[PDB]
C-alpha cells in the first residue's frame, strides 16, 4: 500500500472563510491517521473518511488550532456507539508534559488518550512515529512518519532550529510551517517564514516542500517562490485536498 | 434596520461532512451577534462577517458542539490585533454556574467574559435577551431575543417543558433543537423530538418554525412532515445559510 497524505486545513491560528486550521489526514491501506485536529478539521476530514474508520489521531501540541475539534471527535465517537456503527475506542496521542491538556483527550469508552513519549519510536498500525520537540510558546513536538519505504516529515510549529536538519534526513516530504514571509522574523512568535522553511528542506535533501500555517495577509505563492531562492526542488503551497503519495 | 437570522451550523453533536455544529448569526443594522459558536462555525461564519466586525458572541452552555471555536476566535482576535484591525475586546457572554468553563471566555484583552445573569434582560447593541433554563444534562439557557419590533426564541439544548410556552409567547420565529423522531423519546438525552418542538410552536402561537440541532441518521424531511402535524404554521428545517429576516 502507498502512503497517501491529504490535507485536511492548513491555516495558522484559525480559519480563513470556508477554510480550516492544521488537520493532515495519513492513510496506509485501511489505516487512516489523523495528524492535528484544529478548527473545521472534522467537518472537512468527514469529506475523505467517516469517524468510524478513522483508527488514531495524533496531537503536536495543544494550541486551540490544533485541537479545537476533539470535543467534537469525543461526541462523534459517542454518537457512533449510540447508533450501533462500532465500541472501538479511537485512541489519541499527545504528550503529556501539559497534564491538564492530556487528560482531556480520554472520554469515557469513546477515546482514549495516550502520552506518546518523545525519545521513543511510537508505532501506529503500519506507521512508525518518532518525534522532535520545537521551539514554540508551549510544549510542541514535530514528527517524523515512515512506513518503511516513504518518509514524511511535519515541523508542526516552531521557530528555526538547526535540529531540524538531521530530524528531516532524506524525507520525502516535509510538511514544513511557514506562517511568517521572507521578509518578517517569526522567532518571537515560535513560527518559521519562507527562507527557513526553504533551509531545512534544502539542508536535509528533503525530496519536497509542502508550505503550510498559513498566514491571513500578502501573497501566499510569494511563500512559494520565496522558499525556491534557497531550495531548488518543488515546493507547493498546502489547500485543503492537497493530495501527496507515494 | 430589520433583524435578520442566518444559520451558520445546525447539527448536533458533531458536523457531518461539509456542515457545522451550532451557531447563529443575528444581525440588526451594523449590530453583529453571533448565537453559540460549535465546530466549524467560525469557517462558515467568516464568510459572511469577518471577525473584526464581529460585536459580541453569546453561548447557551459549554457542550463541545456549542463551543469548540471559541479558541479560534480568541485567536482570530489576537491575529487582527497583531495586523492593526482594532483592538476592541470582543465580548463573551456565557452562564457562570459553571466557572471553569466560564474562565476560559477571557483571553488577554482580545476577548472577555461577562456573565449573563438568567433572571435579568442582557442588552446587546439594539437587542434585548431574556433567558429561560432548559432541562439538559449541563446548565444550559433558552433566550429570547428581541429588538423592539420583531422576537427570536432559541431552544438551546432541551428536553420537553411546559414553561416554554409563556417563553416563546407570540415570538416571530421559534428556534427549536429537534435532535429526535416522532416516535423517539429525547428526555433520556436532555433533546426534543419533532412532536415537542411542533407543541411549544402551536402553544405559544409562534410565527414560524425552525427545526435545527439535526441528527446524523433518517430523513430529515421527516421532521418537518412530523412537527407539521402538531402545528399548523410554517416549518422548516436549518441549514447553513438558512435565513430569516423580519
Ligand atoms: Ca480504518
Ligand atoms: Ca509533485
Ligand atoms: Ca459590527
Ligand atoms: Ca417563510
Ligand atoms: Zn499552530
Ligand atoms: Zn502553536
Ligand atoms: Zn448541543
Ligand atoms: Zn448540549
Amino acid at each position: 500500500d502507498p502512503m497517501k497524505v491529504t490535507v485536511i486545513g492548513c491555516y495558522g491560528g484559525f480559519p480563513a472563510a470556508n477554510e480550516a486550521t492544521s488537520g493532515y489526514l495519513f492513510q496506509s491501506g485501511d489505516y487512516s491517521l489523523l495528524v492535528d485536529c484544529g478548527s473545521a478539521v472534522l467537518s472537512k476530514l468527514f469529506g475523505y473518511v467517516p469517524a468510524e474508520k478513522l483508527d488514531a489521531v495524533i496531537l503536536s501540541h495543544y494550541h486551540h488550532d490544533h485541537i479545537a475539534d476533539i470535543g467534537p471527535l469525543q461526541f462523534a465517537k459517542q454518537v457512533g456507539s449510540f447508533l450501533g456503527k462500532g465500541e472501538h475506542t479511537l485512541p489519541i496521542y499527545g504528550h503529556d508534559a501539559d497534564i491538564e491538556q492530556f487528560q482531556k483527550l480520554t472520554y469515557k469508552t469513546h477515546t482514549k488518550g495516550i502520552a506518546f513519549q518523545p525519545d521513543q519510536p511510537l508505532t501506529a498500525g503500519p506507521f512508525t512515529i518518532t518525534f522532535l520537540k520545537t521551539i514554540h510558546p508551549v510544549t510542541c513536538y514535530a514528527m517524523r512518519i515512515t512506513d518503511g519505504s516513504h518518509t514524511v516529515v511535519y515541523t508542526a510549529d516552531s521557530s528555526y532550529q538547526d535540529s531540524f536538519i538531521p530530524f528531516s534526513e532524506n524525507a520525502d516530504l516535509l510538511i514544513s510551517e511557514c506562517n511568517f514571509y521572507a521578509d518578517q522574523d517569526g522567532t518571537s512568535a515560535g513560527h518559521m517564514n519562507s527562507l527557513e522553511a526553504g533551509r531545512i528542506a534544502k539542508e536535509a535533501g528533503a525530496g519536497e516542500l509542502l508550505l503550510t500555517h498559513l498566514p491571513h495577509f500578502g501573497v501566499h505563492d510569494n511563500l512559494r517562490k520565496e522558499a525556491k531562492t534557497v531550495f531548488s526542488g518543488e515546493v507547493n503551497i498546502a489547500k485543503s485536498g492537497f493530495v501527496w503519495e507515494g
